[PDB]
């Protein structure tokens, strides 16, 4: 077979496995483990001078170039007018290939074809391996990899022309609905399994030849942003409370990471709009409509001031724009002063710049239209005492009001941070604007009963602790127990968490 | 033969050589060197009252304009309905073929038909010969060149008329996949080799003719830098441990000073299997890693425009373990501390003489780093041309500074000077054992080292050193050979590589 | 007569057309040429002016006294060490004058409106603009931008009044020298002008520019017209707070004694911080350079002296001066 044909060609003969975990401090080695049918990996640490230990892809034997150029012209004369429809592609090759007679076994003709038809190509065999987090094609070259065993690899696949790479490239992009151009080389995207892809396009560009990154669908959750620090138990109980209640909220500044996963706080009946400049967002609800931009130079752009201004016709309970620094600012708050509730990113460190840079040119937002926005969030990259970078919510703001008098913003920080302790510090009990006097007048109740609001609270923040101890963390296990939260009442959910 | 045809026309007969490096600060020579085979340069420093120094193209004897219009005929008949296939090496060869079986000596016929066709044509020599920077043909005259040796230097190489110049600004620009017209008339290109070429055509916007300007592979290392007297061995050890490290270090200066060249000597020093990104303007780095990508900036004059700034923002993206930048100066400096401060390590080149400018112009406008964004680069050298006791130009690290934090009380920098210079002895000195911030309160707390340890610290920084100068002893230079010793060194480990080296 | 016109402008690389009616240019034997094409615009007619290739040269705009001689060595001694240095207010005439002053063997490109300057240096580009009406056109901005694909040594712009202005200053901050002219009296208006818009150089932008020169037309007392420089200054920073440029005047203008008066041997803040850092010198051997400055004034009287005016003669001894150094030059000249 094809495998014991390569694995008899080597000098020693490779051990098995199929879990690398073991070599884990192994710095030598000489393993062979499987991915799929037809791809099989072999990892040899042999002493090569610039450190890249070897990852060599062991593949099926290809046809000749003119064996598939024939059953290319004979595929591509059929179906001229017109997973599943995967599985129809399959009977077309047999159905021109049961006259055919390879040199190589059909099944291996089968999967080449299948492979850079319907797939990623070479690289396929890199995308299915699950034990590969990185994938650079820097140049001309051989594909690196960063492998979460090994570290750094360089792979066995390699592209020797700059033809190759841009066809590589191009067909990649186009295959992820964002096909790069000359007029715009640099492209983000993601592919089917919802890998991230980085591509630039153009020797022109890029002048060792167009090269691609590769980032190994799965958002992080909210009680994972609360393992890792970043947010407090209490800050997510809160947060959640302002968007069960539609509250518009910057979230400023890893500030995708944080806005993705602070979504499955909706409740999960709302419309939701996405609004994006690369799609990364991923929302949970069912009636998600998620849109993207389009550029093309003049005639058929579509700019997120334009989706932003579509958004309005389109009965959104939540309308999120991925990241806003230009006119569809402007529309953003025309949505909020209109009833539609908006999130989002944004560049900047503090209210103060928040502040200028949302009524400044070009966004111009109307000071007298700034109180709209009810929480301005803010994070940051810090380094901890180990030296390692940790992400931290620095500070919470509650947006009341711009100062006629002074032209200055006024607000209330909800959250502060402490450095030392590396806590997040709640304003407390007697301290939100927004729970007071929003919330309150919204939700019909008087200032005798305003503790019930502060107890709910309580119980939100005592729930995603829960969560986070017994383990929870998988962004649509989370989704699941903060619906069932909702199905079955705080305090009888809180409940059975409690015996998991 | 072709050379010594030419070579005994002469009344004084010239030296040999090839490497007119010896030739630096004497203003006096006779000497021809080789560039390929059919191309031999002649310098000579004529007394030239305008100050241009003599730089004779040496080429084979051309067929007559009848003989070549001929061959082109002949050759223009065949392959007619044939494609010019793809690729540029074997299609080459190809031509060769062609001529071959159609056909002065007939090697020369071949030289000159290949390089005005496959090449540069008459500019060919000066595209080929490593020791030419810049190269301009500003009108009708002659080419004029900037020699690394030598400066400017007038050349054999005259066009007489419109035309020629014309031809050749069109040609060119067709070769470079950018061809001139007279609605624009301007462009910028490259050329196969890298070199980056501007064009300007027609007469009726370059008054004195059609001008052309090239702008011009083996990097200076990082031991011809220690020998040159720039950096001393002790602080390309310095270099080498923050560098493996992963600390953030820019290369300042002022004009010339050569920092471009000591950024691309010390990147030897990042571990070889790490990914390195390039983004700049002007493709002036040649990096030996393998899992490198390499970007250059882009202008239209509006859309499809890239710049610094979209390119650095773009490298967050692609898992680089280092950013290199050209050289900082607009809003892609603030992205550049914003890719610090999420875990990516980054160098650069900077225009500031010391680090108080170089802190003001990054919290300035146009560059805005916030201050407290500043910690973040952790060494910042400064290096300057000056003038030795002979009156030569020669470059030397003036200082290399341990950025610290901004103190909150004064808004001024707080940093620690690791080495710095005596103009005197003309002699790097090392701030010392007790003296690196860097070395004990960010290494030894990432590589989980104690206090009473950290003199293990020092030893190996000392044993890198040791280390570089057995390199500069054995006369290790160039670029890719002391490349292969770094990685020998890392391979083997330092005691074990410095006994290898020590017995070459 | 709009025959003539047409064929004459295009044979002066520079055609008339209805759109664009006026243009100047120069002839073959470098005459200038003033064009106005179309009776819808010279109503008696299409017209022409001819006025009658030989830069005025800067020994000549001594010997008429618009510059002293200390006061071309030291614009001599700047452009020498690649100094950036405006000409404002007869700009152009000085500023092609003291060209001869940069090192022979440098690029010059020159960028221009109207084929004005004439270049001495052997590796001379000169560019002009070309307006179209739309595709095609070539504007200032365009070249200069060109200017820094160029390897130019110096690039001087004939006249800066646009977003070119934004860009000459983006050349000096990445080591290309510049050049130029402009209208204004003063430095207050020359700097206004240059941090408004259009140009919009930034203020951090402006110590870029080393040396503002300014001249005027004057009556002298028997009422005939004389170009006078009425003040050089050193440009060193913009004030943070006060948000005004930081200036010493190099040289002013004494209108009583018809004299230009030199600021002094301690006064010159280029050629103490930016020139002895430059040149590699010490505080104690700071006179050396204004010792050389005084032979440099020396040599280009003793020019004037011995009738050395033509151009291209004035440019072969300032040649001569860089060959057999300033001392042996200045004794060849004294016995001539």
């Amino acid at each position: 077979s094809f495998v014991e044909d390569y694995l008899t060609k080597l000098q020693e003969r490779p051990t098995i496995i199929e879990n690398p975990n073991i070599l884990k401090g192994s710095k030598i080695f000489n393993a062979i483990y499987r991915v799929d049918d037809f791809v099989y990996i072999h990892i040899q640490s042999i002493k090569s001078e610039d450190g890249y230990n070897q990852y060599n892809v062991i593949e099926p034997p290809r046809p000749t170039h003119d064996e598939m150029e024939e059953i290319e012209e004979k595929f591509a004369l059929s179906i001229g007018d017109k997973k599943e429809k995967e599985k129809l592609i399959r009977s077309i090759l047999d159905k021109i290939l049961l006259r055919m007679r390879l040199s190589v076994p059909k099944e291996y003709v089968i999967y080449h074809f299948i492979r850079d038809k319907l797939y990623t190509g070479s690289l396929e065999p890199l995308i299915r391996d699950p034990y590969i987090e990185d994938i650079s094609i820097p140049g001309l070259g051989h594909v690196y990899i960063v492998h979460k065993v090994f570290g750094p690899m360089r792979t066995s696949i390699k592209f020797e022309n700059y033809e190759e790479l841009d066809n590589l490239i191009v067909s990649l992009s186009e295959k992820s609905y964002r096909p790069v151009s000359h007029n715009r080389p640099v492209v983000d995207a993601s592919l089917p399994d919802g890998s991230r892809v980085n591509f630039v396009y153009g020797v022109d560009i890029s002048r060792r030849g167009s090269n691609l990154t590769v980032r190994k669908r799965v958002p992080t959750s909210i009680t994972q942003l609360i393992m890792f620090g970043t947010l407090s138990s209490m800050m997510a109980a809160y947060i959640w409370t302002m968007l069960d209640e539609g509250m518009n909220l910057f979230v400023c500044g890893g500030k995708t990471t944080t806005l993705n996963a602070i979504t499955a706080f909706i409740p999960p009946n709302l419309k939701i709009v996405t609004i994006e400049d690369t799609p990364e967002l991923t929302v949970p609800h069912s009636n998600w409509v998620a849109e993207v931009t389009r550029e093309t130079g003049g005639e058929g752009t579509i700019k997120l001031f334009d989706l932003l201004k579509a958004a309005l016709r389109q009965r959104p309970n939540y309308i999120l724009v991925g990241e806003i620094r230009d006119k569809e600012g402007n529309v953003a708050f025309q949505a909020m002063q209109t009833g539609h509730s908006v999130m989002a990113t944004f560049h900047a460190a503090n209210i103060t710049t928040l502040i200028q840079r949302l009524t400044g040119y070009p966004i111009e937002v109307p000071k007298s239209y700034i109180n709209n926005l009810n929480i301005a969030l803010f994070q940051t990259a810090l380094y901890d005492k180990k030296g390692n970078l940790i992400r931290r919510v620095v500070e919470v703001d509650e947006i009341i009001d711009i100062d006629p008098v002074t032209n200055d913003v006024v607000y209330i920080p909800a959250f502060t941070y402490d450095s030392v302790q590396d806590k997040m510090l709640f304003a407390g009990k007697g301290s939100s604007y927004l729970i007071e006097n929003k919330i309150a007048v919204k939700r019909g109740i008087d200032r005798r009963n305003i503790g019930l609001l502060y107890d709910e609270l309580q119980m939100r923040s005592r729930f995603l602790n829960l969560l986070v101890e017994k383990k929870i963390f998988n962004y649509y296990d989370v989704w699941d127990y903060i619906l069932r939260a909702r199905q079955m009442g705080l305090e009888e959910a809180i409940k059975y968490v409690s015996n998991i």
